[PDB]
């Protein structure tokens, strides 16, 4: 085994996997499923491949690309495109295995999978950028097709580059075909689309929490711990506001939004957009709260993780990046006073301290328990819209904003019904105790893959 | 002409068809359609390839697989897979002629043609199957497409066959595209069509019983014929039974189950339900009927057609297969007191049978005439819920069941009322004696296909 | 098994092939190939297209196009096309098989296969035949490909024919290749093969002979029983009478030239070069033998083959079509005292004929038996010139005539020589009788073509 | 940033490398080439995908399956398949950059790439074998083509490999072409495939020692110490042997086979046919020892390397396997009084080993000096006739052993003769002080492997 190499984020998010399809009743009822936990980890196609571009000064620049082609049992390969510089094989193959029973629990057509590059559009000009995803996608275009592949994108992937790789896709391969997500009016794409993932982030950030007091209390008195900035945040933060919403947490990466007074003074919508207008022009906040008017609404700490000065917090909502809560940071969110860990990324809790909020909610008997909120089982939403954008892309039209947000809000919650009727009672006995939601997610999307697959022939 | 292969039962479809189109008032107006009669004969494609297998003791098998692409005039060819020992290449032109003039008459758009294989499902464990599928899938692979061959289910192709195929089409061809029908929740198909058979097939038969009295007189206190142990029984039996409809034959192959006390005794929902779970279980009606239950609903006469003891049956449906009832049988028919013979299968009628039928029908004149029903007219519910299984894999989207089922009996009755106002008084004069069925729906289909032909330049 | 299809002439080479089989010490030794035996019998993929086209007239005619490709388990598929009206799949299947073991025999690099229609060149103008070829290659050239199939030529497929052929799939097909054998000056053909029909017919004739006497004997005072009419017939006629060969026989179909003084008077190959001409003017033999120069060689008895008035022929050549030889006309051979059936066709022999000489020639021990010689083991002289001919159509050069012939005449001999010795010694005891060439041939191209397809994973 | 991940033989392969690029004249000269070693250093494409087949006991088994095309600057990608328990991604990536380098120094038209899984052969019945090699040239037909990709065979991939994935690809993509290299004599005709390789390493060593000791030492009464068994080991045994020298070691992974008699003893023909005969069947070779003949001439070492056991030897040829000579191997080497240490695979020789023999070097000014040859200048050969057999299914032809031979004769003169003219330009050779050879075949080898590149446009 040694000869594999080692992933440590996917091998944990495996382990995770693991673990809490152990400790349940469908696989004692159906035993077949462990040789499928064979199958599913082992992606079903990467490729890797070498992009080579010319930077402003004249230069030759190599970089990677990446394609993970996890699993296609339900669907079309569709993952986004990630252009970070500290892209590689392993982020991809954990993002990919994650986004697999993502589409599968919130009832979606459409596979895994994720792609992406070391490529940093940070400092880069706008004939860099052009430059690379010209290059980048003649690289790609053999291994994506309407039906074969479609990017997305994420974290590093702006309109601006999925623009430039389209008209690349569409030059070389003379198709305009549906092949990518994230297009708009000058590329046929959709509504929603390009602000949808913090549509959807947002979505079940608000839906968690009505279901965390399950409907028995809105947002009025309570202090919410949004993490990040730029998109996805701008989001969580004006439809947190409207029901009274406390909000006393922006930390993008290293500086602490947190207001002063925190039983009184909340952020407003307008100081919002221009933190993200400022995250756009690719800047710190730095400028933003020196400024008088965020000066008084809110004291910066930089440095450290609001975690530290919570000035307890109602709810915890991580939504910087992946272990953006270490056991310490999660042990003095408990402390606090904290019975929601709103986590809001991928494997954004560490495993320790994911391993502690269940030991103290299981021993926590009663409403005052630290719910616990797996990544896969939240966000979403950016994917279902990029399904309805390729699902339009099909048919030769634009739906409307009101036919689009009505396929929306009336899927998804099928799917949440799905997931918690699936979590009912199997896993997680839950006799006058609170249930765990990663053993109720996990197997509520590895049954219907594993289904998928067994049904198809690729295991037996 | 000798050098030409002899096909008896394409040659005896061919016959019925010239003969009914030449007694026809479309042909005298335009002769040109019979030289197009030589072109629709001649299916522009016929594929036959090797199938190399391995069995459950680590033999070599070899098989043979066939694909008749008929004809593409009016769509993409649509035709079912069949995988029953006794396939070979003129039933399966035959039964691709047939469906071309299905489609055509009810309105689809898909064209004809039909696959299958000499494979023998029966005693072959899952493995067998699988591995089966997995060689057929190759070999066809090459020459199917969504817009070139969408292949379907038939005698033989289950869900599970479906299933394999697709899953080999997907590992090979990187694509997930719509190309074949039959799939559900775990491939991505589509609802209703998984009952589509039975479905269409009781739609049709409550149909040309309502035509048959022009809704004068419902299934009440009218004995029933229905015929074999598949969906074309079991949905039949289902809703017939609402309407008071007592029923008198469930002839699966050799065993009737006619009830004893035919005057008042029928059958029950839940007994047909078991039924349908042992023929699942790869068993005859063979310990079934020998339940206490059983027993006493219905008397066994095994290794006789059900029409030598139809009790006065009021409605005959042989639905079995072809060449199910034959002269003798189909005299006892019309000695029993039936006035409406209904085959719900393709060529279920023996030419001899037809020919007395309508001898009879035109010496009958008035209510009590044996009306004739083609099989062609009927059982085209399965093939419109295949077209719309397609339709909505192309909208990379799915249909709700009230959506498909709006779509579905609002489609197909203007099929019909299109194939009656073909038929309202072209050819079959009719004046004062019952008008002819095969007739009618022979020129519906014919003259749209040639006119398609002739308009693309096929013949001229 | 009735569900299979009856193929006469193909049903007859698998018996015969069969029986050989079995009477040998390659079963005993290894039982493991009669598997294989049923791996062979299918073919591959066998395609039957529906090809429309327009006469001068101006009316649409719709012919059948069949493609058996049989096996490629040695090299690409290589077979001809036939336009005779007399073309089924049957007639095609067998000359495939045929063609499978001629192409293993000889040492070559090329599978079988064959192609055709029941196109019928007699009576049809050049446009008509040029318009039938752009419709035909069009359906072909949608399943032909370089190292996919190279059809090449057959009896009606002549020069112009191929040219035709050539010229649409290079339209259509915008490729260049070479996908085709028969070529020339003006599609870039090859030397040799312009007249290998007949270089290779009368290359095996005189081997044989050779190898009947052992080189014994010359064609001094030798009567040869040719059959035929130019091409095939004449380029045998022109190296038989080199060494003072005794032409007695040079029947088309049904008239017969056979010499009035069988003792002295032969042809000359003037003679024979007019008898081809008339042939290419689609003319039979009846103004030919008007003319008295003609008139006072050879008498005129039509209606009958040539074996009821040989006149005692020397050897017998019988290269018409298959079963050109009957039980009483192979009776009559071996009255008149024939001990070389040296028969040019394929399935010249009839079954019943075979027997007989095989019989005789067991009781005939000694130099004075009735040789056999199989058609495959006969011929396969054009075979290789047109590998040559794809083989320089790869390299992108053309071979001079000294290259081309010193590649064949070197080529053929070795595997003359294969053919020979791997039946030394393989059954047929030939314990002071003369042995059989059918077991020889038969077992020679089987266990390598089995050998491929054991290799390859074809049948285990 | 350490995104990258750990490559350690790939490591070790680059730091050499770039050592050898540095400490040499071709960068001072031309230092726009530091960028050319960016840029190869990126393997351009690497595809991993997961490989699903059906054991002997009916169980599904998952492997994993690589393809890494380096570089394709010089002609197209060609790379051997390795099925080894122990291949990974380092493993191929090292291997396909050793390969390009290789095959440009030996003047060659072929670029590098290797392939293979983690299969194990060993262990598995033919039809696991099959089953295994049919999944899996599926899974990588859509990566391969003769212009594209074309495979060879290496450790792990016999003939009966190679067989069976060239028949599961003929049936896939439904074309005969030379898109594999190994294949048998019938299909793909392949001669002097197994020798090429052995002979080369001792004429490396014999042309070495003929320049080194300026012609005062030759291969007459020498000792080698070759490891390994099979393919390169036996061949350069066989060639020792026939020039007169006397074979003292036949190692393998387990133990060692030194000769009792070391002044007198050597390993028969009829014995190294022997020891290649129980090596198909994988068995060790310990119980080749215990033979009578190799029991009284043999005395086994289990567990440990025969080149400190062996004593005053001439020659080392480790050609078993990769850094199977230690640092204090090497130093054993030293006090053996070895003279010339070559390797019959890449990266023989542990780094410190290599420092070691390349320090040593220098010293022993003429004859003596153990003196390094890097896998790469003496490993050639059979990857040309793998070449000419390219060429030869590009021809459609099959060439003569005379041919063949006298070709690889000429590649491999060539090939000597351009690595040692560019010898002394780049790499010091002071003052008789024996110059490094490695670094000769490293420049002449990069150096037109960046020309190519540089005039492709690769980097600028």
């Amino acid at each position: 085994m040694s000869n594999l190499p080692v992933e440590p984020e996917f091998e944990q998010a495996y382990k995770e996997l693991a673990s809490t399809l152990e400790n349940s009743t469908l696989f004692q009822k159906n035993p077949e499923y462990r040789k499928a936990l064979a199958v599913v980890s082992v992606p079903e196609r990467v490729i890797q491949f070498r992009v080579v571009w010319e930077n402003d000064k004249g230069e030759v620049q190599v970089n990677r690309g990446f394609r993970v082609q996890f699993n296609s049992a339900l669907g079309p390969y569709k993952g986004g495109l990630r252009f970070h510089p500290s892209v590689n094989l392993s982020i991809l193959k954990f993002l990919g295995f994650e986004q697999i029973f993502k589409n599968a629990l919130t009832g979606l057509n459409m596979g895994g999978g994720k792609g992406g590059s070391d490529f940093d559009p940070k400092g880069k000009s706008d004939s860099e950028i052009r430059r690379f995803c010209v290059a980048f996608m003649t690289e790609l275009c053999r291994h994506i097709g309407a039906d074969t592949d479609v990017p997305a994108g994420d974290i590093g992937v702006t309109g601006r580059e999925i623009g430039y790789l389209f008209g690349q896709y569409r030059k070389l391969r003379n198709s305009w075909e549906g092949v990518l997500t994230g297009k708009g009016g000058s590329w046929g794409g959709s509504l929603i689309r390009p602000e949808a993932t913090g549509y959807g982030v947002v979505y079940y950030v608000e839906h968690m929490i009505a279901h965390a007091t399950n409907g028995a209390e809105s947002f009025a008195g309570k202090r919410v711990a949004i993490s990040g900035s730029g998109n996805v945040a701008q989001y969580a933060a004006l439809k947190v506001i409207e029901l009274g919403g406390r909000v006393v947490s922006l930390s993008d990466s290293q500086g602490s939004l947190i207001v002063k007074d925190t039983a009184k003074d909340s952020f407003t919508p307008a100081e919002i957009d221009a933190i993200a207008a400022l995250k756009v022009d690719r800047k710190q906040i730095a400028e933003l709260v020196t400024d008088a008017a965020f000066a008084d609404k809110f004291t910066y700490l930089p440095g450290q993780r609001p975690w530290v000065h919570v000035g307890a917090v109602d709810v915890a909502l991580p939504s910087a990046t992946q272990n953006e809560v270490s056991g310490e940071e999660a042990q003095a969110l408990i402390a606090a006073g904290c019975k929601f860990i709103a986590e809001g990324s991928n494997m954004g809790c560490t495993q320790a301290a994911i391993d502690a909020f269940e030991a103290h909610r299981e021993a926590n008997k009663g409403a005052a328990a630290i719910w616990y909120a797996p990544g896969k089982a939240a966000n979403a939403g950016g994917v279902a819209v990029s399904g309805l954008e390729m699902a339009q892309n099909s048919a030769r039209l634009s739906w409307t904003a009101e036919e689009v947000d009505a396929r929306l809000k009336d899927i998804m919650k099928s799917c949440f019904q799905n997931g918690l009727d699936t979590a009912k009672e199997y896993a997680t006995p839950a006799d006058g105790i609170l249930p765990s939601l990663v053993t109720g997610s996990n197997i509520a999307g590895f049954t219907k893959v594993a289904a998928a697959m067994k049904d198809q022939g690729d295991w037996w």
